[PDB]
Formats: C-alpha cells, structure tokens, sequence
C-alpha cells in the first residue's frame, strides 16, 4: 500500500545498507535455502530461512518483503517485482528518504556497513575507485570495513583520501604500538541530544585474506577497548550509542551481552535481514542485508539515557519501482562505456536457477566445479569458497563477465591445482565444520562450508568436534586416507597444505569459467546436493520458471 511513503517518527533517522560488494547494477539475489545451526542456535535471527523466516517476522507470502526475505517462491517473485539493487536505484531511494526526514526537521545519517568497494566488474576495473566515487555522489556519512582491505593497505589509504564520508573503526591498530589508525566514533548532534556512531571492522581480516594486504595492522576484537570507546563517547556527552559493525551478527549479539552502553547495532558481514529488530540484552540489532537489495530505515526516538523507542523498516530497492538517479546513471555510463562490451555480452545462457548462498551447497558452485573438471579432467575434487557475496542467475538468463566478477571477483582469484592426501580432505571438512557449527553459544558465530565438487559426505552438525564429517566418498568410492587426490581450490588458503601439480600455472578462476561457458554455450545445473545432513531437513529452491 506504500513501501516507501512513511509518516515521520522520532528525532533521528539512520539510512543503512551493508555488503553492497560493488554491485553497480540491478540484479537478483536470493537468500540461502539453508542456514544450518547446532541445536542451541536454531530458530534465531541469522539462522532463519524459507517459510520459517516469513513466519518469524509475520511477513505475508508473495509480498515484496517476502521476495527479499526468503528463497520461497523466488523465481516467481523475481519475475513479478523485478531485480533488486543497482547503485542508481539505491541512491534514488536514499535521497527520497533523506529528503522526507529533513522536511520533517529530522536528522538523517547515511551509514555503510562495509564490504562495499570490492567484488564487482566496476570495482575490479577501477581498483575500487569508482565505488568510492559513487559513495561520494550519494553522500555516505560513515562506513566500516572488511573486504576493502583486499585492495591492499596502500590502495585503501589512497581511497580514503577520496572518500568524503568519515571512516570509523575502534579496532584497527598498528601491530607494534597499538595506536588506533582511525577514529573509534563520531558524535552527531540530534536536537537536544547527542548520538554516537561507533565503528567496528571485521576482526578476522588477517586469517581470511592474504597476510600481505594488511601488513602492519591488527584488527583483533578488543572488548576492553570497545567498552572504553563506548564509555568515552558517553563521557563526551553522547546520550545514545550506535555500533556500525562488521563483526558479524552472531558476534554482535554476543557483544550486546558483554558490552554495556550500546543501544543499537547495525550488523553487517553476515548478510542478514531483520524486518523487526532483534532484542539482545539492552540492545537492538538491525542487519544490513547485501548486494544493494535493501535500505534499512531506522527511526529513533532518543532520551537522555539512550534509545527510547525505534521504528525499523526494510525498504526494498526495486529498480523497476523507483525513480532514476540521473547523475549516478551518467557516472556508470561514463565509467564502464569503454568496457560494456566485455562486461555485458552473453557468455552462455543458464537454463535453470544459479544461486550461491547456502550453508553447504549451491548450483552456482557446482557449475564452477563442473567447469574446472571440464578444463582439467585430472582434478578429482574442487573446493569452492563459501563466500556470502555473489548474485543469482534466473532460468533463461545469460551469464556475463559482470556476473563472473560478482561471483569470483577476488583480488586474488587464482585457481590452484594441488594434491591432498585423503586424510587432509576429511580434516579440512571437519575443521570448517567445527568453526561453523560450534554448539557453545559463548563462541558464536556461524558462516558457510566450502563446497567440494567430486565428493559426497554425511554431516552431523551436533556431533562432537572430530565426529561431524563421516562416510566421505570421492567419485563413489570410499575415501582412502593415504591416497593422494588431485584437488583444485580458489579464493582461500587450502593450497598451502597441498603439493602443487607440476607444470600447472595458477590463473584467474574467471578465465577458466569464461573459457568453459563460451565453449558450452548453455548450462543446466540442477540441484543435486552432495551432503546428507543428520538431524535437519535439507531444503532446495524451485529452479525453473
Ligand atoms: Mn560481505
Ligand atoms: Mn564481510
């Protein structure tokens, strides 16, 4: 009846998005069919999918919110409402909203949760610069970071010189002296009140990406320093404190029970959606979604001691249903005009739905495994990175280079071929499983399993560490712990424990994909999950339509 036409509410409005991952154009982004959790974490925000998520939030099936929120009815709703995101539509929506708030005499802040500058055609072609420029066009007040660092320390410093907003992070410090490199927070006047925005960058940057990108930096989660920063903002006059975070929602939730003084957390990193805020301790938590699919409008009623009340609305960024942001459209045309040929020409047509997100398995990741095995038939197992970023290809839709970059646009995209003993394969899976499924609530945090094309296994998320992965089979034959298997991997560090295939030169995964796609012309990868999940129903979306 009116997704965007909202009446005024409160003293301040936060317009928040996160994990855009350089997605410049309207595209499709389906939520995961599964977000598997150990028994203790089931049924909570960050672990809800399908029908369950709709019910939890009281979202009616078939609505624009349902289209964004769940994989249920995906293909059908994508045809109905159209693509989401695009920097043009996102900008138009942010401006529409900011203009409404200011006309009400309210104070509006545009907040970016990070994982913004990277992983897209536009980003790769400009080493992130064009994304920074767009941020400057819309007018981002603050941002935090994670994948930004894959551009390397030097390049990030350069880009921050261009970024007109104020970058925040309490946790990024020099690894020798420990001095913070950036402001921990910023206090903004909101009428008679003061509202502090504290920033937190992803604390595991060092172990998640090439160490050389962050040489000289520490990103470690420091609760003592976090508390001190919150205590300081207040002593300096802050009535309410908001944490603009890239810790990940489950980690944010743990902190809400350990840190005092945080009134609201805008949770990035986990690519979650929270149509209603998640109350944890004395803190409200609102997720940043991803890929430009939504703008979270958080209206705040402040009081001398914090946040009195709040209104949260997930605003769908529907390109077909929003006005154009002319300057943005113009900037994009100017930036990618010289490369539209490369970026948008079809490489192949996908007959069925290609999706990326899921705890265990995806049709997109299988496609990649099939491409690798096709070009390198000696490869027995292909380990694909379970990143949260990517895009969704509809049936009959043509795959382009822009999609390849959205899916495999790492700054370190090299595909490695190397041998692993059978015992290593099993241990790699068991190791990931122990991270992603730890029961202990004190230790959060969730976060998907590498997809291994060429093998099948049984997973029990509730079993003890060392017993979660069993009945591993490679090509129909039981895994032989002492056998050397030829593996392929990209977007990670698995190659570090393997023996490199002689004669093989690592090259960008996307070059392998383009070669394969151009040759085959059409692909049809139906969902055939390779994992038997103990104690859970494993779900699949409808891949035709
Ligand atoms: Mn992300
Ligand atoms: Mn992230």
């Amino acid at each position: 009846r009116s997704l965007y036409d909202l009446p005024p509410y409160g003293d301040a409005t936060l317009l928040y998005f996160s994990d855009l991952h350089g997605q410049a154009f309207p595209h499709y982004f389906m939520e995961p069919p599964n977000l598997i959790a150990p028994k203790p974490l089931m049924g909570r925000p960050g672990y809800l999918t399908g029908e369950a998520i709709l019910r939890y939030y009281g979202v009616e099936r078939g609505t624009p919110l349902a289209y964004l929120l769940s994989y249920v009815d995906f293909v059908e709703l994508a045809r109905t409402f159209g693509p989401i995101g695009g920097m043009g539509a996102l900008t138009a929506l942010i401006r529409d909203q900011k203009a409404r708030v200011e006309a009400e005499g309210g104070k509006a802040l545009v907040l970016d949760g990070g994982d913004t500058w990277t992983n897209s055609g536009l980003s790769l072609l400009t080493r992130g610069e064009a994304v920074v420029r767009w941020q400057n066009l819309v007018g981002v007040d603050h941002m935090v970071s994670h994948w930004e660092w894959t551009l390397g320390r030097e390049r990030v410093e350069e880009l921050l010189g261009l970024f007109r907003g104020e970058f925040l992070s309490y946790n990024i410090v020099d690894d020798l002296f420990g001095d913070p490199l950036f402001p921990a927070y910023r206090i903004h006047r909101v009428g008679p009140y003061a509202l502090a925005v504290v920033g937190a960058s992803y604390p595991y940057v060092k172990v998640s990406h090439p160490e050389s990108f962050t040489e000289g930096l520490s990103f470690a989660l420091d609760e003592r320093r976090l508390q001190e920063a919150v205590d300081k903002a207040r002593a300096e006059g802050a009535n309410a404190v908001v944490l603009l975070s890239h810790n990940g929602m489950q980690l944010d939730a743990a902190l809400a029970e350990r840190i005092r003084g945080i009134d609201l957390i805008l949770s990035g990193h986990t690519h979650d959606l929270t149509p209603r805020p998640w109350r944890v301790g004395k803190t409200w938590i609102v997720a940043g979604s991803a890929a430009g699919k939504a703008l979270m409008r958080v209206d705040l009623k402040l009081w001398k001691g914090g946040i009195a009340n709040l209104r949260v609305r997930v605003l769908p960024v529907l390109a077909e249903h929003l006005p154009k942001a002319e300057d943005v459209e113009a900037f994009l045309k100017a930036q990618l005009a010289p490369h539209q040929d490369h970026l948008f020409t079809p490489l192949a047509v996908s007959e069925t739905l290609l999706y990326k997100r899921d705890t265990l398995y995806s049709t997109w990741d299988q496609l990649v495994g099939e491409a690798v095995k096709a070009i390198y038939p000696e490869v027995e197992v292909v380990f694909s990175p379970a990143v949260r970023w990517g895009t969704t290809i509809l049936p009959g839709q043509a795959i382009t280079w822009d999609h390849l970059y959205a899916y495999t646009g790492f700054t370190y995209p090299e595909l490695y071929l190397f041998y692993l003993r059978g015992a290593q394969i099993k241990a790699v899976l068991e190791d990931i499983a122990s991270n992603v499924f730890t029961s202990d609530p004190f230790y959060q945090q969730g976060g998907d399993v590498s997809r291994v094309f060429g093998l099948r296994y049984v997973l029990d998320p509730d079993a003890p560490t060392g017993e979660r992965v069993r009945e591993v089979e490679v090509g129909g034959r039981p895994l032989d712990p002492n056998r050397r298997y030829l593996a392929a991997a990209y977007g990670g560090r698995l190659q570090r424990v393997g023996e490199a295939k002689p004669g093989y030169e690592p090259r960008p995964i996307y070059e392998v994909l383009a070669e394969y796609l151009r040759s085959v012309g059409r692909v049809r990868v139906r969902p055939e999950p390779n994992v038997k999940v103990i104690g859970r129903n494993y779900r699949l979306p409808e891949v035709t339509g």
